């Protein structure tokens, strides 16, 4: 797999550094000279180029990349023109970072395979942690079911798993308990719940909220 | 709970809209007139103010907010001077959006309770999906254990749960299977695995990668 | 018919002045204060507004206009987001002025009913007059047939229509002859051809060029 | 014929590409480095130069060109100083693209052989098509007579030429009928008029409008 990342910002530069860490061939393209010099050591190849130009895009050998990530999310004109060129060049996978709702609609029309909202998705996840401080990290399996990594309270100290009627009353299944950097995978009844550490739970979205308030 | 969000960007405006959707009192503060007019309907109170000024900050009644989120991640001077004022005003919870590694170190010194990297965290999660297309969304329970929502392949079609020796060989536990918008919570042996839909699994980080390659 | 012209440039301001001359209700929208003040007397209604904003676009009553002309041809971001909003608002006819080939392709994707190249079409017509000074104005009926308003040469002076074997040899039909501000519609054989005045001809594109060189 | 085009914009670059297509020697002059690199392949010779400088203008051998086209229509100072130099250098034909009415008056004073308004002429032609949707393209032979390429309506279907009394009542002559990419030159009575395709007509300006309303 050969990856090309166009636009070395906070979001684009993180993809370059992570893919280079995993041992992947990454082409880092940016119009800024200082950005390319900073990410020259964090990419297989770093080029100072304008992606809105077809002649400069063909000089990179961009047709040899299966995945191209257009991480420009503040210039709609630069973002939409780039993916119009890549779609014309028959790139199998174009992932674009969008800015707002209207930018999302343009990229969907001109054939962007996946459209990403990094700050919008994180802001929704952060606002869930602000509203309820008991949660630490959650993953939405669907619109009604989710896996929530809860934080243990003071009332849950010295409590066994069989004491908590999550399976019967709340209809939720405890998945894993982490104690002081040691994680217990699929605990069996019964285990004593320690102080304020991680507690992974799975259930309906409304059912987990009932467990937090009651227990 | 009263929340104040300072800086209505892509990240800050998403927290305002999500907290207002949940029914929370949100104060939206921005130095830009156009940003405040756009988010006036998505916040309980929207004020055009400079947060680096103590006199303007005290005019907002900012001492009445338990949570203040400083969502300025491109102006380090504006971000660090705001949280210095809020720390001086004894705000119990200050959550700051950082820009790079050096901005993270300054905010840790001047007393930021939680420091957030929205684009850096999403770029790491996106790069995991680029490297392995079988994964869809994952949550890191620890540095060695994670819950990965896999995507079913063609070889897993018409296969039962008991046929897959994930519990014995791979040491991984299947958590939930979603079929065409219908999610089965904690499936029992045995269930037929359908076509390319969601498949939630839990196990060691290295053990899940073995399951993807072999099966 | 109610027309809205967005962008009062050299091209947009000409549509406003011509439609207002014919007695049509024209809404002139521009983001520049000086442009609106200049065209306030040449439009039924002139508003200073940003067309990329949906709230400002709905304040104009833009849903009441059958034809909206987006005459912005130097800002691709402003041009493509305006027509995305108008397409979302179900405007029956959206005519957009494009900048280059790539801007033409974006507007075709997001549903522009007619795309106009004013300078590109005039430059092609002007370059035809530079290459052959005998022509004055031409209209392309098809890719092989055209009506060319020729200019009479010195060798065509004191020549009758029957003397010119355009119908038999060249396969071209003389349409109209203009003499000193007096235009003769469909002349009959034979009429004396005067000095260097207009001479409208119709025929194949290659056949007219043979007539110019030989006669 | 040797042509020089000064200013490679939307209008100037179209003249360069069209004249180069016809097989003419074109000198493309622009002050922008990126414009010259783009049109280097579409011109015989492309030079990065400032046309307001006499020393740079004489380095191009501009005295060897019969036609010079000054396609600068947004900088009046650059446009008027260029044609003052070319008039001083005794260029036989100087064609200048103007911006407004006052720019047209200056160029007429300092000796511009032909002054062109590309957006103003297209805006007038476009506004004629907006006012009456039956017309497609027209050419003004004079102030009272024109050739209009009409669009066939539903009431003109299955109608013969002799049925339409354009020659007797309206005083208009049908010139050519185009059917599905096939163009009939000077049709003879009688031909059946098909569905909504091109229909070229010639007559007085007021007489054609009567034909559209009645038929
Ligand atoms: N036409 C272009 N071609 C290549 N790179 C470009 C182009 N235009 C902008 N860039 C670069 O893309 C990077 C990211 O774009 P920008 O800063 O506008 O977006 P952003 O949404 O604010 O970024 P992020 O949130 O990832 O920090 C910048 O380093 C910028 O220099
Ligand atoms: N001193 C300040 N007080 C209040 N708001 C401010 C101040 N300085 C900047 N802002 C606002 O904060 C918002 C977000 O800041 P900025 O755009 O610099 O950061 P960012 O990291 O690029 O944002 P995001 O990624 O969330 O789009 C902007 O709307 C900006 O106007
Ligand atoms: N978002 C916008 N909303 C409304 N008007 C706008 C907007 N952006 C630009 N305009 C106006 O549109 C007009 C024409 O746009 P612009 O000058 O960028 O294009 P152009 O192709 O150079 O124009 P022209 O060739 O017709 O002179 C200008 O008067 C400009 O102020
Ligand atoms: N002094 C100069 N000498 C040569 N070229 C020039 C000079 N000044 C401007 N130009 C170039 O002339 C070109 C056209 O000029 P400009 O863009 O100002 O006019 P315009 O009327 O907006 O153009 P168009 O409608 O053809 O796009 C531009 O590429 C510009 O760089
Ligand atoms: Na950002
Ligand atoms: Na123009």
């Amino acid at each position: 797999k050969q990856f090309a990342v166009i636009g070395l910002g906070r979001f684009g530069g993180s993809i370059c550094k992570e893919l280079h860490r995993m041992g992947h061939e990454v082409l880092a393209v940016d119009i800024n000279e200082e950005k390319v010099n900073a990410y020259a050591s964090y990419a297989t190849h770093a080029v100072i180029a304008n992606a809105t130009e077809e002649n400069e895009l063909l000089s990179l050998g961009i047709r040899n990349f299966e995945y191209v990530i257009v991480a420009i999310g503040a210039n709609i004109q630069a973002s939409t023109l780039t993916t119009l060129l890549l779609k014309e060049l028959d790139i199998p996978n174009i992932w674009v970072k969008a800015q707002n709702y209207y930018h999302h609609k343009v990229l969907e029309k001109i054939g962007a395979d996946r459209i990403i909202h990094p700050e919008k998705d994180m802001g929704v996840k952060i606002a869930q942690s602000l509203s309820d401080e008991n949660v630490l990290n959650y993953i939405d399996l669907s619109d009604e079911y989710s896996i929530v990594e809860l934080l243990a309270t003071r009332k849950l100290d010295s409590k066994s798993i069989i004491d908590l009627n999550v399976r019967a009353k709340y209809g939720c299944t405890i998945l894993a308990i982490k104690h002081h950097g040691d994680i217990c995978l699929s605990p069996a009844p019964e285990d004593i719940i320690r102080e304020q550490d991680c507690l992974v739970i799975m259930g309906h979205k409304k059912d987990i909220k009932r467990f937090e308030n009651e227990g």
